[PDB]
């Protein structure tokens, strides 16, 4: 029967590629009821997407333009939907029964909440927010053990590349975010695939003067600013360690600059089964819908013969600071990831905009972890949330008092 | 609890690497007990197996060193096995309670019988002899739909890894060489790798000249002679295609071979959705032939792990059919279907070593082949599994004389 279907952020990019998707797959044949849609405040363009897939649910998160979407919405002939807005229509949402699985394609507070949510409902999570999972990765394995039948599965594209690796009759005995998982799963070791960003060539006398323009001149520029510095993959073994449960050690970052091959699992035996496309998020998104089953795409076929080359190399922790700092976060544990996720959050607005220079960005990363002291992990859920939203906000002030100091 | 294993061929390449496996695989916990081993006939190194891994079992094909076995075997203190010979012995093997699983590492008729006994017994079967698939692989279809807990895991590398890439939660739901695998497992297409062989830059006016010593020599890989001499011709390639069509029921058109000299992906599968999956590692049997063994689970083991930087660059290009024609004869072959398979094995068999013994060219090779695939005359196929097995045993005979008496008239 169906696989019914809500997108959270359907206008952003995950949620375009999704709805793309899906739209193709359909024509093939029907699979895929879109049940609700969510945006932030494109009302316009949430209105045309309703147009197209006529959801039984729509809802705005900003109240301000909630009146007009249900004013634009009675142009649609023969179309009755639950109209709803901000946290309140989330959750509602989020509690129909007549929803199996959720693309979290928001990020931030949004993402968190829409996550949570969806899983306190049991749901099927399609989670491509890797800030999440690094910042809030002990609430949501918490979340997750309470609420039995919620999974989360991963559509960042190298955690997609690594889950489509496995076997799924060892998956079902488990799930993401599970301790144990790797175990399991008789994982013994990620490669983490990497484009290595703009600045692989670049001596460090060349990084010292790179600018913000440097790295943008196509994704966002947060993201684009991450894998300038690698901080991205960096944010990305994190993201390894919690989905997979696989140590630090046993996480290995590869420069692949021509982005075929997505990523690669090591097993016990030393066998290893990688995951390669075209430079993609179509597919990750789908399989995180499909899960554990495949379906007909229309997609280009990969031509390996034409490809010609593959290459791989070691990324230089010394140009890439990002990546050692992401390290040492992640093995210190605790709630250092969060520090990390926040502190990163400030200093990369802050070369984005041209107020700090590239080594500048680890440099106040550094700081804010070294200062920050391990706090005893809350075994409540609620008392949990509030640790890491209290860190989160403390990371970035830290992050900002010592930009203002040394400024 | 531990996993009783026999080896058919325990003194080749596959046999030796088994017994290396399993040996660092025992060293803490008793995975597998070793039941039984076998051997054409280097009687000398089955004793020195014996004297080490102490199977209930032992078998010698050639009854002329049956003897010889049993007083080496006699120095052996406290260890009284059942030793025995020839095609009884291999029965008597494969029909074993004692026995879960079974290495085929013998080629020929050995390989294809043992194959047969040890599917007709309901067991657990690691095929790397690819020859039985591709000569007689309508008839291990049949025998498999007759001994339905019987199953043929791959251990040839490629198949291993296109068997690897699968998702096991799909592949427990069927099983290779059953019809509709492909669908089950939502393969689209194989890209089926191959190291291209020491030929694979040679001109053609280069290639017209190219001998045995040329294939044979300072190898990259040294294996056997005869797959030695099918991989300069890439005629092994093309029975692997065959192989590959029907362990997992893939159309032809639907196969791909890819040049990878690097021999690290050792091959890849498409699903329908267009992702791929590869599975790669150093070029090796040992995980192949583990797997085989421990399937759907893995184990440990202490193999080198990949150092993908170190490798630092991975390559692939579409091989020449003018320079391998017997490619295409495969294709050609495996698109007929019928017995034609039958035929481009046996008529290879014959051409591969009159290329090995250095009495025709290696344009040759393919010019006989192609020539005992035209001769052939198709036939009703029979229905009854005795009667199959004897028709194949017909033709491939019909197909090596026939080649044999092409060599001879154009000689
Ligand atoms: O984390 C990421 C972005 C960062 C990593 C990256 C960058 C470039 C290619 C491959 C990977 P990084 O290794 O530099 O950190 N992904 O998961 C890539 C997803 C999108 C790739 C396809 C696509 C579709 C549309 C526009 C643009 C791209
Ligand atoms: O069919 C084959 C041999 C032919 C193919 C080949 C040749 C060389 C490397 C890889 C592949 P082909 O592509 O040229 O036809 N395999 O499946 C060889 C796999 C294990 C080779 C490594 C090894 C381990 C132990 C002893 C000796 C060697
Ligand atoms: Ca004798
Ligand atoms: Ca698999
Ligand atoms: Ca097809
Ligand atoms: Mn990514
Ligand atoms: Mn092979």
């Amino acid at each position: 029967k169906p696989i019914n279907v809500a997108i959270f952020g359907s206008t952003g990019s995950i949620g375009t590629n999704a709805l793309n998707i899906i739209r193709e797959c359909n024509k093939i044949e029907n699979v895929f009821n879109v049940k609700a849609l969510y945006v932030n405040k494109s009302v316009n363009e949430l209105y045309e997407q309703a147009r197209e897939f006529l959801p039984e649910y729509l809802c705005i998160h900003d109240k301000s333009v909630y009146e007009e979407l249900k004013e634009l919405v009675k142009n649609i002939k023969d179309y009755k939907p639950i109209i709803l807005c901000g946290d309140e229509g989330m959750k509602e949402i989020c509690s129909s029964n007549s929803i199996d699985k959720i693309v979290i394609g928001i990020d931030s507070f949004q993402g968190l909440y829409s996550t949570m949510y969806a899983i306190m409902n049991n749901k099927i999570v399609a989670l491509a927010n890797k800030e999440s999972i690094v910042s809030a990765g002990f609430f949501l394995k918490k979340l997750l053990n309470i609420h039995k039948n919620a999974k989360i599965i991963p559509v960042d594209s190298e955690h997609s590349a690594i889950f489509q690796c496995l076997d799924n009759n060892k998956v079902l005995k488990t799930k993401c975010l599970q301790d144990n998982f790797s175990k399991i799963n008789n994982i013994n070791k990620i490669f983490l695939c990497s484009s290595g960003g703009p600045f692989q060539n670049l001596t460090m006398d060349e990084l010292k003067n790179v600018t913000s323009e440097n790295a943008l001149k196509k994704m966002g520029k947060k993201i684009t600013i991450d894998s300038a510095t690698m901080m991205n993959k960096g944010l990305e073994v994190i993201e390894t360690h919690f989905l997979f449960d696989v140590d630090y050690n046993d996480i290995e970052v590869i420069v692949h600059k021509e982005c075929i091959i997505h990523s690669c699992v090591e097993f016990i035996d030393k066998s290893v089964i990688s995951q390669m496309y075209y430079p993609d998020m179509q597919i990750p998104i789908l399989y995180s819908l499909t899960w554990p089953d495949r379906i007909k795409t229309n997609l280009k076929p990969l031509d390996l013969a034409q490809v010609s080359t593959l290459t791989f190399h070691k990324p230089s922790l010394e140009h890439f600071p990002c990546i050692k700092l992401a390290y040492q976060a992640g093995i210190k544990g605790n709630f250092y990831p969060t520090v990390l996720n926040a502190s990163n959050e400030i200093a990369n607005n802050l070369f984005l905009n041209n107020k700090i220079k590239y080594f500048d960005i680890s440099s106040i990363i550094s700081q804010v972890l070294e200062s920050f002291n391990s706090q005893k992990v809350s075994e409540n859920s609620e008392d949990l949330m509030k640790q890491i939203l209290q860190i989160h906000s403390w990371a970035k002030d830290k992050a900002t008092d010592i930009y203002n100091k040394h400024n």
